[PDB]
DNA sequence: TTCT
């Protein structure tokens, strides 16, 4: 029920627009029975900790900021949940993110993980090995389209009544972008 | 204007 702005939305999660840091919207439910129940609780959205050799802090990915929190959302390691992240990089491998998540599910066994990712972070020249780890590891690994986007915008940003505008080239770059990971997980 |  911390609501992120609106203009942090549109200039972040923008398919078309990279920035030089990371978005992470999140949201668990609970598969009970069959059916799923949403824990509106467990809502929230980070951004990563930006490095800043100057003042000592080092920086920490927004993944792994998304782990630091899991104690605090108490969950019922009996139980099975579903966690989605809608983040507005993809998950890297050589800063060691990927295998990072990969043990915490292997560990956290009643966590399943969907990722939605907003662009693919071929920075990391090992982008696609970070992807095919998360896919091996037992996560859902997507690319974002329109209704995850209006999704996060109705869900998490402090819109005021103002219904999601998507902006110009969203399909067409959600498209290119999901022809791109699924060649990637077709190996 | 790619976790600067
Ligand atoms: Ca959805
Ligand atoms: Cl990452
Ligand atoms: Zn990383």
């Amino acid at each position: 029920r911390h609501l992120m702005d609106p203009h942090i939305f549109t200039s972040n999660f923008n398919n078309g627009i990279g920035r030089h840091k990371t978005y992470l919207c999140y949201e668990v439910e609970r598969l009970d029975n069959g059916t799923s129940v949403k824990m509106d609780q467990h809502r929230g959205f980070l951004h990563n900790q930006a490095k800043n050799l100057l003042c000592g802090f080092y920086g920490r990915h927004a993944a792994l900021r998304f782990l630091d929190l899991v104690p605090s959302l108490q969950l019922d390691p009996a139980q099975i949940y579903r966690v989605t992240w809608f983040i507005s990089w993809s998950p890297c491998f050589s800063w060691g993110c990927a295998g990072e998540v990969r043990a915490f599910l292997q560990e956290n066994t009643h966590v399943r993980l969907r990722i939605f990712a907003a662009r693919i972070y071929d920075y990391d020249p090992l982008y696609k090995e970070a992807l095919q780890m998360l896919r091996d590891a037992g996560a859902q690994v997507s690319i974002m389209t329109y209704d995850e986007f209006k999704h996060c915008w109705d869900t998490f940003v402090d819109h005021q009544g103002a219904p999601f505008q998507p902006w110009d080239g969203l399909d067409e770059h959600s498209q290119a972008l999901s022809g791109r990971l699924r060649a990637i997980l077709q190996n």
